[PDB]
């Protein structure tokens, strides 16, 4: 039962849309790719060091399998929408999409690709309302659940095709600024945390949402952590129970060796 290493890695499709390309990668393929390679690796460090059952079940994490860089916005006909299109939807006045809407759109458009990988993830640069940084579908052990690690076919029927909810997204813009790289790390940690099966930490449970002199909140706190408190970049026990339940199962399903 011990961690069969041949299956300890969730492989990622990483997608940078033209916004991220323009404003984070400075309109360069190289600068864009290296940002994302370095980020996923740093996030992997946190996952792989996490002992999900507080015992031997550790050394699990993520690794990029494919990077997609969309250097320009997606041509689109009136009526049409696409996650990489130049205008925000629904309200085209805003800097950004409605985030739920965005994650849906991306899940539609990237369907074919997502089928080939444990998770697909969009990195974008837009200023979602209310300090929203990203979103992702929560994974589950349940044989028939939708969302999270491991592609599992679902028929929409908003889109009229199979989609996989093994997805989530990260935005590196918040309240009119590029967020710090130490903040991006945590946004993606947390968004991938949802994929891996974690819910937000309950505000009540003192143990999984500690005070500042206890080390502060953990990474699955619903409100963004500032990042400097001891607990900020770590998973709470709540998160570990939820994720262990999902992983213990889903790992056999689609996790792989490091490639
Ligand atoms: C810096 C930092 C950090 C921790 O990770 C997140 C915290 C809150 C959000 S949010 O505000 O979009 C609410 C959660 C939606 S998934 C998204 C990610
Ligand atoms: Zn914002
Ligand atoms: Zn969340």
């Amino acid at each position: 039962a011990d961690p069969d290493p041949m299956k300890n890695t969730c492989k990622l499709l990483v997608v940078a849309d033209h916004r991220f390309y323009r404003y984070m990668g400075r309109g360069e393929e190289s600068t864009t790719t290296n940002y994302l390679i370095e980020l996923i690796d740093r996030v992997d460090d946190i996952y792989r060091n996490t002992a999900w059952d507080n015992a031997g079940f550790k050394g699990y994490g993520i690794q990029i399998e494919q990077i997609r860089i969309l250097k320009s916005p997606q041509e689109v006909k009136p009526g049409e929408k696409h996650y990489n299109m130049a205008k925000s939807y629904p309200n085209e006045e805003k800097d950004a999409w409605d985030v739920k809407m965005l994650l849906e759109q991306f899940s539609f458009d990237i369907a074919e690709e997502a089928s080939k990988v444990c998770l697909a993830h969009l990195f974008t640069y837009q200023d979602f309302d209310m300090g929203t940084l990203g979103l992702a579908y929560v994974g589950s052990p349940r044989a028939n659940s939708h969302g999270g690690v491991c592609p599992k076919a679902y028929y929409s029927p908003v889109g009229k095709k199979n989609i996989y909810l093994n997805s989530g997204l990260t935005s590196t813009k918040n309240y009119g600024k590029t967020i710090l790289t130490k903040e991006a790390d945590l946004v993606t940690t947390h968004e991938l945390g949802h994929n891996f099966g974690a819910e937000h930490d309950p505000d009540g449970l003192a143990e999984c949402a500690p005070n500042e002199d206890q080390g502060g909140k953990y990474v699955m706190y619903p409100i963004a952590v500032s990042g400097d408190h001891e607990n900020n970049k770590m998973f709470s026990q709540c998160s570990k129970q939820s994720i262990y339940k999902t992983i213990e199962s889903k790992a056999q399903e689609c996790f792989q060796e490091r490639s």
